[PDB]
């Protein structure tokens, strides 16, 4: 059996950093090389300010650091000094060309398979973790038959990511499982099994799957298109609650209370973000075209289409009860993150929310108790009408100071504990709340007492 | 009978000089002076690099030039002596306005017909060479018929060419017809028989046909409809080819020796370019539904709509084949001409090709053995994006030297004749060919030993 | 090199029949069984009327029949005697199902198939002969490796048939091509070379293309959907030349001079009929369809709907031109047969024209010198036909009190008619429809007589 004694991963992101640190903090006789090209990323790894906020990250690092975990930007040597390459770099929807705004762009894992190939010699295990179309590793493959050196053997293995951003270090340390794809050869199998040793350190064995190459590409996509579906099949029933006088909440208990159906993912909301959801759904029907199937693509795309409607409709909402007019109208923005327990702010509900109030010439203020204002500025420039119609606020009173409205865009805990008494006080009048999130459900009657006029999704006005 | 013994062409293009160049060779008794407000091109027809290259065409020029040729700028003293006066000006898509991407823009056409009447006395013929929407010449009838003056009888016909770029000077000397189009009034006649005796220096008469107007007109726009037409037929028979394993070369030998489909305009290709084939159709589908012919304007949308599918397939068969990816990667374009023996890039799927793949951020090096550098520069650009992408290369070899894909786009006879080995030995691996002409047929066992994928339209990978 | 001396041909047809006699009548040390289900068919064969008429064939047929020319019902000795086995059976549209109306139905094929494994032992070539979808070859050839036994080698070749209705033993003594196609396996080659060598006794070797199956099975559904595209082509601009003043006829000269583009197939018509072009063309379209191939799906669909669009038009003029009523009105159609020179009717435009102008209640009296009346009522059926139609024993009594002259066939006689005596009994106005420009060179004093003369791809 051959054992993985040093361990290089490409991609030094929410994936690489956390995944890394875990395996170093669990497995403290393998050395972990965390590299990019992004220096200052990898100079933020090495300080005491991380470049993400993921709760208890930070102590991980610490213990690792310097010891058994390491971040550089020198790729070649860690690569060339590896007994495994993770590749979990970058895989966003492609913004030009063939396929624009659906397939995925493969330039960082390909960059990834030649510098590989570049630097390597002897045996490595080359681990494709970064989500891709289904196949992607018979490319990396290729590119390795088509430069082989004397003695070089680089063996391909599948093995995506299951973690959720706010939970990662809980979900590394303990997940519901680890899946691994390799081909069925005596080399393939090898290479699966000492993958699978790295694991069992902590990962009992039972809860280690291991499939070919192309059931763990696929599993993963399909996986992520079953959660983004769960929620917008929920959010889908939040608009028929709406208008029949049904609660979502309620509905939601009902349905997930069968064992068969399950209780989890049924949180209503203005709509799903973050990096994946979307851009691998996409991915998932841009493949569906290319392999004609389309009505397994058009299946698909309605999960996205639900979250589109979802979000413009919340939209419409805000604009509609305010009179039909947003322009000059000071509204709170509480929410940045597309999610809880996170500082990522990618895909956000709150960035298209933010965009659509933007459009109308709304002055916003946003508050955001984990997100940089840096980040925020980027995320909704294209910039002259940030300049004009955006403000970034300290706390979320300042906010909400003379504004018409507030809206709740990021469950944060903290929301439904605001002294809303106070808010209403120095709000324009009438005074409205729209909840993105049902972080305020049971505060209703007191909200209305005080003067509000509160609106959430699921709920008929 | 009058005889035409002065002749003014306006036009010093493509069309207008060679056809004037063999009248002038093939009459020795008629002046024939080609006029246009093109200073540049007129100085080149004056130098020894003519402004086009055409086989043959220069020996012509310098035979008659300066005796009874003649290249000027004066276009008003051209016309005010001539017997007969050509209009042979260029008759784009109007690419703005009514009828954007799909009328004919005849502004160049009516700035003749009033610089005509405006410079002319006496009796004239004037003779519409250039290819217009059915009925144009009875606007330029009515412009006459609107400014007369005493004694100015201006008769008008229609003449349209059929010669094909490349093969210019065989095509004008040994036309398989000439077409003259005019009115059955006695006048009209006697200008159709001054114009067939010109020809008749060197067309036998069973090759000259004489039409009405409108009937000249139109066989013009059919003629290159229904050659078009073939070739996105046969391009159509190449796409089921490559999902069914016949081979197209096969396919089309086959129907070709069927006496009444005929052998010709069977050649597969990565889609028709040219200034005319596209324009002409898309007139035709304009003028059919302005005189609310709407089948017949979509039958012949079918030959466009074509030729744009088997380009895109093409582009979308590279990007597919390299990975799903070309973003950086170098890729050798081989051929930016329309066609071999001409160095005109007009409608080139050389630029259509290019520009999809620049739309990935691909790396393209180009070589052409007689298409300028900094035409193809103007062709590409819209140039930053040209400037970052774009190498013009000074031989094939250059262009292949690290290349992932050599991409034919033009059927340049020495292409097949590049020594493959020693390209294959500098290019990244895998290396890839993507024959758009079928130019290398009968190599694909050799170059696949060498260790390329070799692929081809209408052929099965 | 294997010389090949019995061949079985599986289906007495029309493409069958013909075919094999006349390789009989060229290859004199061949013995040709030409073989059937059809009992009646076979016996008709062997008797002085044939069950197929086409100009020459009875010769043929007679000049060898009984001597290296068989016809028999006894299918399973002529497969097991055989070194060649024709599959000549026909493959008629979907009437249902998958496919319905444009996929062809291989249930005869795939018979054949299971029938030549079943009595055949040693090596065999097996030669597509009837027109297939493309990889039809395929499932033949798995049938035949699903059913091997010890010693069999059936290779499977594709062989087109190219005949022309009335020219066919013309066409079959003098072919612009013979088509073959095979694999590029060794006995694949051998099976190709034996069959080029019988076609050899009569055919020069430049004359005969030999490719891969697919593409042997691609080019004839290819060949008809150029034939047949070439049609509607000149028929869309047969339109654009009534809007604009321009004439079809020199049009279509014009372009036919370009060698590139050559002169036949550029005869303007109400629209292309047959058994074959129409069907061919929808196959092409179902295949493309089916491969997932839109793009070329509907490409090759415009030459049906310009060929629809052709008679559509054609039939609205008509009524347009009789003040938009027809009904009660009598109309003469002259011609029936898709073409001249046949009484075949199949697919013809004369049945769209007659049932677009019956769906207007129309008296239409129809006139074809060779069609017989017979199958002019099964046509124009599905209650209307008794009393809407009636069919002519001369063209006189058809245009007696009629409004409108329709020539939707080109027959010869229709120009040599007494317009004069037409006239003077017809309604006032009165038409003459030309769907064939039969009647070029007339209309100066057709004029004069006084009709209202209006034909296809010019303004009279
Ligand atoms: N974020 C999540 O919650 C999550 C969970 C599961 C799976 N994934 C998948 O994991 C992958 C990475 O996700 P992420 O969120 O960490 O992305 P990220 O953008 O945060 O990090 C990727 C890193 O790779 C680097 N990189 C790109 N190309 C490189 C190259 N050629 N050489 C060296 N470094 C390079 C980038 O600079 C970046 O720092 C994606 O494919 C994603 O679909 C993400
Ligand atoms: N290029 C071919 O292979 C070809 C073949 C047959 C027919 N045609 C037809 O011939 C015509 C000309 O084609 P081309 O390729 O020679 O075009 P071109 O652009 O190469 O040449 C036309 C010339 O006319 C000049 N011009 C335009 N307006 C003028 C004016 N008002 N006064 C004087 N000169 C003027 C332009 O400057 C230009 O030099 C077109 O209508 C085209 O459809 C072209
Ligand atoms: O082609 P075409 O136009 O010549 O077709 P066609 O209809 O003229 O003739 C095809 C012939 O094939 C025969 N046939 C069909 N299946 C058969 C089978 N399994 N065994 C023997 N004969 C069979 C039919 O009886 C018919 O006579
Ligand atoms: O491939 C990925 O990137 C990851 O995507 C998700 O993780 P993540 O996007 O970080 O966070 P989630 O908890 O799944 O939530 C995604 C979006 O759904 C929203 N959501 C979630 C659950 C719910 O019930 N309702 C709801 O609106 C969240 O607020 C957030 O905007 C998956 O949960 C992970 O298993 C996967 O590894
Ligand atoms: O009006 C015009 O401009 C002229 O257009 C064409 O001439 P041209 O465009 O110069 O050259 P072609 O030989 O017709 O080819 C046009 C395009 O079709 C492509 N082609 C041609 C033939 C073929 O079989 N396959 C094919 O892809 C050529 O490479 C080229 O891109 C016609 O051939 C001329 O008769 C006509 O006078
Ligand atoms: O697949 C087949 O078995 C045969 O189909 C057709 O033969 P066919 O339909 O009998 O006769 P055609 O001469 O092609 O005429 C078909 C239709 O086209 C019409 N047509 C033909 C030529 C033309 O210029 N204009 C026109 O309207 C004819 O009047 C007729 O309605 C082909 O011509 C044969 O090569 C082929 O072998
Ligand atoms: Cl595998
Ligand atoms: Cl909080
Ligand atoms: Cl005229
Ligand atoms: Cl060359």
């Amino acid at each position: 059996m051959f054992e993985i004694k040093k361990i290089c991963c490409i991609g030094a992101g929410y994936v690489g950093g956390p995944t890394c640190s875990v395996i170093a903090h669990m497995c403290p006789e393998i050395r972990v090389t965390v590299v990019d090209v992004n220096e200052s990323r990898i100079n933020a790894w090495n300080s005491p300010t991380l470049p993400i906020y993921e709760p208890g990250l930070k102590e991980v690092v610490e213990s690792c650091r310097g010891k058994n975990l390491f971040f550089s930007t020198n790729i070649d040597d860690a690569i060339k000094e590896a007994d495994l390459v993770f590749i979990s770099v970058n895989t966003p929807t492609k913004t030009y060309g063939m396929g624009k705004g659906r397939a995925a762009d493969l330039k960082y894992i390909e960059a990834c398979a030649r510098r590989i190939v570049q630097n390597s010699n002897g045996y490595k295990i080359v681990t494709e973790k970064s989500t891709v179309p289904v196949r992607a590793a018979e490319s990396i493959r290729r590119i390795f038959d088509a430069n082989t050196k004397p003695n070089l053997n680089l063996q391909v293995l599948s093995n995506p990511e299951f973690l959720a951003e706010g939970t990662a270090i809980k979900d590394l340390k303990n997940p519901d499982r680890v899946l691994i794809g390799g081909d069925e050869t005596p080399e393939g199998q090898r290479a699966v099994q000492a993958l699978c040793a790295v694991y069992e350190h902590w990962v009992p064995r039972e809860k280690i799957l291991t499939t070919n190459t192309w059931s763990s590409e696929l599993s993963k996509l399909a996986a992520n298109a079953f959660l983004a579906q769960r929620i917008s099949s929920i959010n889908s029933i939040s608009a028929l609650c709406e208008a029949t006088g049904a609660d979502v909440e309620e509905v939601a208990t009902a349905i997930g209370m069968d064992q068969r159906i399950g209780n989890k993912f049924l949180k209503a909301s203005v709509g799903f973000g973050g990096s994946c959801f979307q851009k691998d759904v996409l991915n998932l029907v841009y493949l569906c075209e290319a392999l004609n199937l389309p009505e397994v693509a058009r299946y698909w795309q309605q999960v996205i289409d639900m979250n589109d409607y979802q979000r413009r409709r919340f939209a419409s909402r805000i604009i509609d009860s305010l009179f039909n007019t947003v322009t000059d109208k000071k509204i709170a923005i509480l929410g940045f993150a597309f999610k809880k327990d996170t500082g990522d702010t990618r895909e956000s509900s709150s960035i298209y929310i933010s965009k659509y109030l933007m459009d109308e010439g709304a002055h916003l203020h946003i508050y955001d108790p984990k997100v940089p204002r840096e980040q925020i500025v980027v995320d909704l420039s294209h910039d002259d009408q940030v300049s004009r119609l955006v403000t970034i606020s300290k706390d979320p009173y300042e906010a909400c100071d003379g504004a018409h409205a507030v809206v709740i865009c990021t469950e944060w805990d903290m929301f439904k504990e605001l002294d809303y008494e106070r808010i209403h006080k120095k709000m324009l009048k009438p005074a409205f709340i729209f909840d993105g999130r049902r972080v305020l459900d049971g505060l209703h009657n007191e909200l209305q007492t005080i003067g509000f006029q509160i609106e959430t999704i699921g709920k008929k006005v």
